[PDB]
């Protein structure tokens, strides 16, 4: 009922925005548990810390204790906002940085700070297409077109669909914000220039979408693999099953080395390698990925032309993160090798200290399989991707892994699209 006579978009009508939010926020607060009241209060005081923490937690090792009360806030904020789901779409607004669209070209013209550079905006148009932008942590927004200057170059005009958990909160009763639950992504649906207060901003029209992404959800992940790839396991020829099994159990080292640059062990044969590759690849073509899905990979430095002892690989120095972002952002990288990925965001013991975390949008219809359906892959959550695809690099986001086992280092989250 609270959405009855509001529009989908309040535009600049700050007064209508307020009336709607007030009645909504009052009812929602009286529906909260004390633990939820407290956690939403914590989100007002330090939303940044909480959101940063959600990232650390999801990419952690299994035995990650973390910080107790922020585990609580993560849960309570999530259950809180689910008590305030929209009954019809709501457009919302917020100023945004270059970073969140993986864009590092200045959008301002050099001549007039009020005027957007034409070639910049053209590259931006290319860059934001064919990409779902994952939004980490919670996202709080506003109800109307901002009326004040921004130092940021972009205005996002974001459509929240029906049933989005989206709660009215805040200290300023005449400018209540909207608190959006975890787990969502952004898909652009338009680009234009808007002029607010004499200045031009790049306006991104976008839809808020939900991609399948299990993060730490082990029960859901495996249930998905079983349902979608047990028949696949049934149909494997003997040799296909054998050589998938060889690959998985340690054969990958020699197989991907060979795919990468043709290396053969002296006791190894060329023909054995080619036969193994042909049986694995043929297997990976038998049942296309049935729905868009995020998968993850702890990547070694060699995958970006870096050695473990290369100086450029020290991401604890600000300068090295910048030159890496300079080098790979927007780039398409061919992948000659099979790609071992995991559908869980969890760090993995054998690869705990790798600094490069792939977060891959794996499209419907890709030649890949949930191989851990096979017997004796308890605790394995692998999707294996056919060789010869490519990475479109969408974004690079740093976070700091404080853990002793993780390597007490900054690490780079590489959002990418398989093409
Ligand atoms: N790495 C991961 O996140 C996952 C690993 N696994 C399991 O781990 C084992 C595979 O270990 P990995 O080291 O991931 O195998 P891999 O053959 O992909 O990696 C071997 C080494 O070669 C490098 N490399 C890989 N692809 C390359 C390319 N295109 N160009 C240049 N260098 C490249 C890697 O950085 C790594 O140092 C398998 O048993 C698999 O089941 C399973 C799921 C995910």
């Amino acid at each position: 009922m609270l959405d009855d006579n509001r529009p989908m978009d309040f535009a600049k009508d700050k007064n209508s925005a307020t009336l709607w939010a007030k009645k909504r926020k009052q009812v929602w607060l009286n529906n909260l548990s004390k633990a939820e009241s407290t956690s939403i209060n914590n989100y007002i005081k330090n939303s940044s810390e909480i959101n940063s923490y959600s990232i650390k937690k999801k990419f952690a090792l299994d035995n990650y204790e973390g910080i107790e009360t922020l585990n609580e806030d993560l849960k309570n904020i999530s259950t809180a906002v689910k008590k305030s789901m929209l009954t019809k779409p709501l457009y919302v607004y917020y100023y945004e940085a270059n970073d969140k669209f993986g864009f590092n070209q200045n959008l301002e013209s050099s001549l007039d700070s009020n005027i957007i550079d034409e070639e910049a905006i053209n590259n931006f148009a290319k860059k934001i297409s064919d990409t779902n932008f994952i939004q980490d942590g919670f996202k709080d927004v506003t109800m109307t077109e901002p009326d004040i200057n921004s130092k940021l170059p972009i205005l996002v005009h974001l459509k929240l669909p029906t049933n989005t958990p989206a709660a009215s909160y805040g200290n300023d009763e005449e400018n209540l914000r909207v608190l959006i639950d975890q787990g969502y992504s952004l898909k652009a649906t338009g680009l234009s220039i808007v002029t607010i207060k004499g200045k031009q901003y790049a306006k991104v029209d976008a839809d808020l979408i939900k991609q399948l992404n299990f993060e730490n959800d082990v029960i859901s992940a495996s249930q998905w693999g079983e349902e979608n790839y047990a028949p696949w396991l049934k149909e494997l020829t003997s040799n296909e099953l054998r050589d998938i099994n060889n690959y998985l159990g340690g054969g990958y080292t020699a197989i991907n080395k060979y795919l990468l640059d043709g290396t053969i062990g002296e006791n190894t044969s060329k023909e054995d390698l080619e036969e193994k590759i042909s049986n694995i690849s043929s297997a990976l073509k038998k049942r296309k990925i049935p729905e868009d899905i995020i998968t993850y990979r702890r990547m070694g430095p060699n995958e970006f032309g870096l050695d473990l002892n290369s100086p450029d690989y020290d991401f604890n120095k600000v300068e090295n993160v910048s030159k890496f972002k300079e080098k790979w952002l927007g780039k398409t990288i061919p992948v000659k090798t099979f790609i071992s990925t995991t559908v869980l965001s969890n760090n993995i013991s054998a690869f705990a200290k790798r600094k490069l975390i792939l977060r891959l949008h794996l499209p419907n219809g890709s030649n890949a399989a949930y191989v851990s359906v096979a017997e004796g892959y308890k605790n394995e959550y692998e999707v294996l991707i056919d060789h010869g695809y490519s990475y479109k690099i969408d974004n690079i986001t740093e976070y700091y892994d404080e853990s002793s086992l993780g390597g007490k280092t900054n690490k780079l989250i590489i959002d990418a699209t398989l093409i």
